[PDB]
């Protein structure tokens, strides 16, 4: 018989002895090692001493999951230690002062997620989000990428969108001080003017070009009428402009960083585009510098303060 630790937040650590006799999932139930599945498992005697993950068991430990995780998703546990297998096994390279991910079960996605935030002003609701994020920044993203699965409902190996990948996370930090106010002018219907907050106050689908939204974009309105949806005001620490992937030219102090996409839907390559000096290309461990740049991007990511249009 040995003594270890149970847990559902690796921050309050509950002390449990067990019994060589029974496995953990006799005792602890669903108990996960470091993201190893030890349910089925005796209880070896190198095992003394260690930490343990288990499922919330009694309505103290159901708290404790909800302190750190914001969720009362049972799954979300097993989600969660089951993607740390891998990504704990992942190269975290640093590239150019930027945590980067090596490619491994089709993390280009996350690669360009990790480097994204890692260059944008973001605070996360749920602790476990933001103590990741802070090791993250240090260099062991191991555990911060293994919770963006989670919280993303995606498995290791899926094939993840980039926009939807920052929509998810978006709902998860504190994106209340952003607002976004725009005027669609109608020939027909008029002028009607929108406030959006939130996330939806910090995402655009149909351009690149932070400009081409501040002059104004087409969209169709309900007569027919081609309405000229112009920014008017923007009160966010960020702007993130999203459009299917098109040739695009970047140029060094234009933008901050933008996703590339190569090849067919769903099935393709993600590459991070970021500007210092000069421009740089992330793809993994991979690092291309060039003073312009020529592809197709689908996501470009602009700062922002306080912005109020000179358009009436
Ligand atoms: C790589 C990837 C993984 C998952 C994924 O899940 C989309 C489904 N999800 C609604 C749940 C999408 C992708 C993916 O390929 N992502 C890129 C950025 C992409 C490519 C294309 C292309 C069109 C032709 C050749 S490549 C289009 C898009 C669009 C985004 C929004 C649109 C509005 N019409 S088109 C995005
Ligand atoms: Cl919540
Ligand atoms: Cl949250
Ligand atoms: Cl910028
Ligand atoms: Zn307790
Ligand atoms: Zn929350
Ligand atoms: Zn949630
Ligand atoms: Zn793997
Ligand atoms: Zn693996
Ligand atoms: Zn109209
Ligand atoms: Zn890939
Ligand atoms: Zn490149």
């Amino acid at each position: 018989t040995i003594k270890v630790f149970t847990t559902v937040d690796n921050i309050n650590l509950h002390t449990q002895v067990v019994d060589m006799s029974m496995t953990y999932g006799q005792q602890f139930g669903p108990t996960y090692l470091d993201g190893a599945d030890v349910t089925k498992i005796k209880p070896h005697n190198s095992h003394e001493g260690k930490t343990f993950y288990v499922l919330p068991n009694d309505d103290t430990l159901r708290v404790e999951a909800f302190e750190y995780y914001h969720t009362t998703d049972p799954s979300f546990l097993g989600r969660y230690m089951s993607a740390l297998n891998h990504t704990k096994k992942w190269k975290y390279p640093q590239v150019n002062g930027l945590t980067s991910i090596k490619w491994a079960d089709n993390n280009c996605y996350l690669a360009t997620a990790l480097l994204t935030l890692q260059q944008i002003e973001l605070k996360f609701n749920p602790p476990a989000l933001q103590d990741a994020y802070y090791r993250a920044r240090a260099g062991e993203a191991a555990n911060f990428c293994a919770l963006i699965l989670a919280y993303c409902n995606k498995t290791v190996g899926e094939l993840g969108d980039v926009r939807e990948t920052m929509s998810y996370l978006f709902q998860h930090a504190n994106l209340d001080s952003c607002k976004r106010v725009l005027n669609v002018v109608c020939k027909t219907c008029g002028q009607q003017q929108t406030t959006l907050k939130g996330v939806e106050a910090v995402m655009y689908m149909g351009t690149l070009s932070y400009e081409q939204f501040k002059k104004g974009v087409q969209i169709p309105c309900t007569c027919g009428k081609q309405a000229t949806k112009y920014l008017v005001q923007q009160e966010s620490p960020f702007v993130m402009m999203s459009a299917p992937p098109a040739q695009y030219e970047l140029k060094h102090g234009t933008f901050t960083c933008a996703s590339e996409y190569t090849g067919n839907y769903q099935c393709g390559h993600y590459k991070h585009i970021t500007s210092k000096e000069t421009l740089y290309c992330i793809d993994g461990a991979l690092l291309t510098k060039s003073s312009e740049y020529k592809g197709p991007i689908t996501d470009v990511f602009y700062k922002e303060n306080s912005y109020t249009t000179t358009i009436k």
